[PDB]
């Protein structure tokens, strides 16, 4: 029951890979400790293969089946529809990996004949064949981090034609099934603000609150064939068209359960018997599986008034404390149950009695104050990785602008406002590209967003208070201060001086650019403005922004 079997062939890159942080004339204005930033490459692929390769053992008890039965009952109320080839094509990212059959992403979005014809042949084959493993490509992810160096993560994905087929049969399912089965526990249905709200209300709903995050060690690798088949049995509970049931069964048997691994050179690298990270059901499957195992584990551990929040492989549990020693015992029992379910922890879980100290989804709840001096809760995170990626994007253009996504998700934070907003708006001003739409990701989905709409986006998602937060917590202030010293980022006085310049320039620009200066940089000036609700700013269609997770799903949503 090994997660992977290897042949010995190496995981090759598709081109040259840079490990050192690229430097240009703008780098030093953001940070000076360039040696602290690096990017993972295929050169470390071997190290990752060792960590992700191991034998899995599963002991499934009654709690597990009782939870699965309840999950299935809820899934049976779901009615999903098949997506036409056209609709599926439109969900394909403009920069999605080209097919090895004579066409690319652009060809798919344009609904070219060759692309559409090939997609129809793949679909037909899925209906006719339900046993032949489908080929997948394995690549070493190139991600930017700050030294503490971690090995590159592994990405496994099927051909573009197959991906479009996954959308046709499962897009509607993975988009609606999760919330129905897990209810309020499904994390991707919440925007950052609503997530905070849910956590805070949950924490206050307990007499003596106790919470903990559970970090599964290489979750994808802990996912067994049983887990993948159980997920399928849940999808099959929905009301689906016969053709959709057939495709789902075929995709599960031939793709989700496992398959051969081919490198960028076309060589056989090995065989996968666990979760593929680059398929449409990756986020939905991991979420359902984590929720199932964790729910059963909560019962085995006999936790009191248990409330969970699950986002893919990320999990947070808040319950009623029964004392320090008792909680420590309940946690060990939880971890033992999870281990039996094939979900061992990377780092032993610890009980927390302070909400702000619980980190889930690489984030945590913190508190600040608005203009009225009223306490306001918001979502934050350690800014180390966001700033490292910002430094990289400062000297190199990339498919996804993490800085943009971070400003949107973390607009209320001290670091996003002082540094990210200031630094990038300065750059956009100098290049006169304020109106140039840029791609970023939100819950795994790719979006094309115009920087000039940030004020409206921020007010809608975080409220006007996001433009006037002050008096951040001691812990938050210290974490940010720590990051700035580690990377060598200029102090507040410097960013304030720069923000004043950026603000003045935006104001003169008038229109949306003026709104950006007024709201985004109101913290810069000494005599803050009243900050009245933004005028005509409610046109963007943000309805599908926080519906579900799509990490690795190759999903693109049009604004
Ligand atoms: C990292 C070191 C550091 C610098 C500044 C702080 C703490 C701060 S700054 C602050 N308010 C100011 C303000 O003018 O309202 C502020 C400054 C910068 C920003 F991007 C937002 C808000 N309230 C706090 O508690 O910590």
């Amino acid at each position: 029951h090994h997660s992977y079997t290897w042949t010995g062939a190496l995981i090759t890159p598709c081109a040259a890979e840079e490990s050192k942080l690229p430097i240009n004339a703008l780098s030093n204005s953001l940070l000076r400790h360039h040696n602290m930033v690096y990017a993972t490459t295929s050169r470390s692929a071997g190290l990752r293969q060792k960590k992700v390769t191991f034998d899995r053992l599963q002991v499934l008890d009654d709690h597990y089946r009782d939870v699965l039965k309840e999950m299935k009952a809820k899934a049976s109320t779901v009615k999903a529809k098949l997506l036409s080839v056209e609709e599926a094509c439109k969900l394909t990212p403009p920069h999605s990996a080209k097919s090895k059959f004579g066409y690319g992403a652009k060809d798919v979005r344009n609904l070219s004949s060759k692309a559409v014809n090939h997609i129809h042949s793949v679909w037909k084959d899925l209906l006719e064949d339900t046993v032949t493993p489908i080929d997948t490509t394995i690549m070493a992810k190139n991600e930017v981090f700050c030294v503490q160096r971690k090995p590159a993560r592994l990405i496994v994905f099927p051909d573009l034609g197959v991906r479009v087929c996954e959308k046709m049969a499962l897009y509607d399912v993975v988009s609606t099934l999760p919330q129905v089965v897990m209810g309020s526990s499904y994390g991707f249905q919440y925007s950052p603000g609503q997530r905070v709200e849910f956590l805070v209300n949950t924490w206050k709903s307990k007499k003596n609150p106790m919470g903990f995050s559970y970090d599964t060690r290489c979750f994808d690798s802990t996912v067994t064939e049983n887990d993948i088949r159980v997920e399928e049995s849940i999808y099959q509970c929905c009301d689906l068209a016969p053709e959709a049931r057939q495709a789902i069964k075929s995709l599960t048997e031939r793709l989700y359960i496992g398959g051969p691994l081919t490198n960028s050179k076309g060589q056989n690298c090995g065989y996968r018997r666990c979760r593929a990270s680059g398929v449409l059901t990756t986020s939905c499957g991991n979420t359902l599986t984590c929720y199932l195992k964790a729910s059963a584990a909560c019962r085995a551990a006999k936790l009191q008034d248990c409330t969970m929040l699950v986002n893919g492989d990320d999990l947070v549990v808040i319950c009623e404390s029964a004392g320090v020693q008792e909680d420590a015992a309940s946690l060990r029992a939880f971890t033992e149950a999870m281990t039996r379910y094939s979900a061992p922890p990377g780092d032993p879980p610890q009980p927390e009695y302070d909400l702000e100290l619980i980190t889930s989804c690489s984030s945590n709840v913190s508190v600040a104050h608005d203009a009225s001096g009223k306490r306001v809760y918001y979502l934050t995170r350690d800014p180390t990785t966001p700033l490292a990626r910002a430094a990289w994007e400062t000297a190199r253009h990339t498919p996804v602008n993490s800085w943009l996504g971070n400003i949107i998700m973390y607009a209320p934070t001290l670091w996003a406002r002082m540094i990210l907003m200031t630094h990038f708006f300065s750059i956009l001003l100098a290049q006169e590209q304020l109106e140039k739409a840029l791609d970023c990701q939100i819950y795994g989905a790719c979006y094309s967003i115009e920087p000039l709409d940030l004020p409206q986006i921020i007010e809608r998602l975080h409220g006007l208070s996001a433009f006037s937060l002050h008096s951040y917590s001691p812990g938050e202030i210290n974490r940010v201060a720590s990051c700035l010293r580690k990377l060598g980022v200029p102090p507040l006085r410097v960013w304030r001086h720069r923000a004043r310049s950026v603000r003045a320039r935006l104001l003169s620009q008038g229109g949306r650019a003026a709104t950006c200066g007024k709201y985004l940089f109101n913290w810069a000036v000494k005599t803050k403005l009243k900050l009245t609700p933004i005028p005509a700013a409610s046109q963007l269609d943000l309805s599908g922004w926080f519906v579900a997770g799509y990490s690795g799903g190759d999903i693109y949503h049009s604004l």
